[PDB]
């Protein structure tokens, strides 16, 4: 199926950048209180983390393979927005963005981003 293998592909996609070097920084949400950042949500106001696009694809929330898309690149803008341009986190945050970019290349993803356009 058309969804079915793209939704096969952005699981994998998703996997390689938990398992990338430094990628266990945005597995989860952050944690205010713990990671030392009370104004994280009043700065960020749309979080996301690799969790949360994992449920999306397990529970079946995209209907469209841009949606995976958006959901990944909002993880690294809210990364490059809330911290500072040569930090750890945002120097992590740009090399698995460029990762990321890359793999949509690599796997195909693109190709059912561009089916998926002319069909809508
Ligand atoms: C996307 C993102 N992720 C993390 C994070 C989360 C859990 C653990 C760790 N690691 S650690 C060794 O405790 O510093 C980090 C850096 C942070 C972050 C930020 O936007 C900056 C503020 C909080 C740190």
């Amino acid at each position: 199926s058309f969804n079915k293998q793209w939704y096969l592909l952005a699981n994998q996609i998703i996997q390689s950048l938990s398992k990338y070097e430094g990628g266990h920084i945005f597995e989860k949400l952050v944690d205010a209180k713990k990671q030392n950042c009370p104004d994280y949500y009043d700065v960020i106001k749309n979080p996301m983390s690799f969790s949360c696009v994992k449920t999306k694809l397990k529970k079946g929330q995209y209907g469209l393979p841009t949606e995976f898309i958006k959901d990944v690149q909002l993880i690294f803008d809210n990364c490059s927005l809330y911290n500072t341009s040569g930090s750890l986190v945002a120097i992590t945050g740009k090399n698995i963005e460029a990762y990321f970019n890359n793999q949509l290349i690599v796997t195909g993803y693109n190709n059912f981003v561009t089916k998926a356009n002319t069909i809508n």
